[PDB]
């Protein structure tokens, strides 16, 4: 598995802030899209985008706040890295665009597909935001260290002095271990403590339990969208997986229009980092069916 970032840097000016971008392929036909989430960034898409370079546009954004983009002094919730996104999206220019999304970098797209249906031919998804009613639907595993990061002291304390998040959370959310280069590349962004606000920001807007009320509102929406939309779907689950068990993936791969579901084994959060090879080859062929 490859822990390389072999990519020339883009930039793109954005509501006052400069992001970065990965943007490789052909220059011409309907861009393929990859939206990562909390923690990481474009360094997430490293092993798949190879797969779907050779024949189509791959476009990767590092949200605000995190990769190689502006660090600005925000309190980086999920509205700002919405609004941040639509003038990404409508500042590159992209009419239509095919969606492979991640985390909250899912709750981005489906976000954004369910306001824009025309302008998404496709959607790849994997381990991405759900509403969560009550705490017991959330995994057992997480719930202690979750329930301890929605907090102003204790989740302040560990996400942004001790790094909690980078050091602790997202090793766990790979089956095979990290080594220290792909550990330091998704150190890099937040080597400075206070530009770790985002790492502590997006578990507290995860929408569990009521609350935020908002975001459980709008992740209830573009479920509720997805669930009636004819858009075609690539559904990515792992075992025992952490945001999408294996039951609730099947149980949307059942119930969803025009779903292709693809197990990848044994899988966290982290799929792309526990099976490259298998998520990059299904995108590519299902791809070929758009
Ligand atoms: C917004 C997107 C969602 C982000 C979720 C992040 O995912 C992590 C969630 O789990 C964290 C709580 O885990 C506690 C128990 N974990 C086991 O101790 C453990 C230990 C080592 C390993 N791997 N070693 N290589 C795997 C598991
Ligand atoms: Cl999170």
């Amino acid at each position: 598995i490859g822990t390389g970032f072999p990519f020339d840097p883009h930039y793109v000016e954005v509501l006052g802030e400069r992001m970065h971008y990965v943007d490789v392929g052909p220059r011409d036909g309907t861009p393929v899209l990859f939206l990562h989430g909390n923690p990481t960034s474009s360094y997430v898409w490293r092993n798949i985008i190879p797969h779907v370079a050779p024949t189509h546009r791959c476009i990767a954004p590092d949200l605000i706040g995190m990769g190689k983009s502006d660090k600005p002094d925000l309190g980086y919730f999920f509205d700002d890295h919405v609004r941040f996104m639509d003038a990404f999206i409508e500042a590159l220019g992209l009419e239509e665009v095919v969606l492979v999304i991640h985390d909250w970098g899912s709750a981005l797209g489906f976000h954004w597909a369910k306001r824009n249906p025309e302008r998404v031919k496709g959607i790849a998804f994997m381990e991405f935001i759900r509403p969560i009613p009550t705490w017991d639907e959330w995994p057992e595993f997480a719930r202690e260290t979750f329930q301890a990061f929605r907090t102003t002291d204790v989740g302040r304390k560990l996400i942004i002095d001790q790094n909690v998040f980078i050091e602790g959370t997202l090793p766990c959310g790979v089956v095979r271990p990290l080594t220290e280069v792909e550990m330091d590349h998704y150190r890099e962004p937040f080597l400075n403590p206070v530009d770790r606000e985002p790492l502590w920001r997006f578990p507290n807007e995860l929408p569990i339990a009521g609350e935020p009320a908002n975001i459980v509102a709008l992740v209830e929406e573009y479920m509720d969208w997805l669930h009636q939309s004819p858009v075609p779907k690539l559904l990515f689950w792992g075992t025992p997986g952490v945001l999408i068990p294996p039951a609730e993936a099947a149980r949307l791969a059942k119930s969803l229009p025009n779903c292709k579901a693809v197990d990848i084994g044994p899988g966290l959060n982290l799929l792309q980092e526990d099976n490259p090879d298998l998520i990059g080859s299904e995108i590519a062929r299902w791809l070929s069916t758009l």
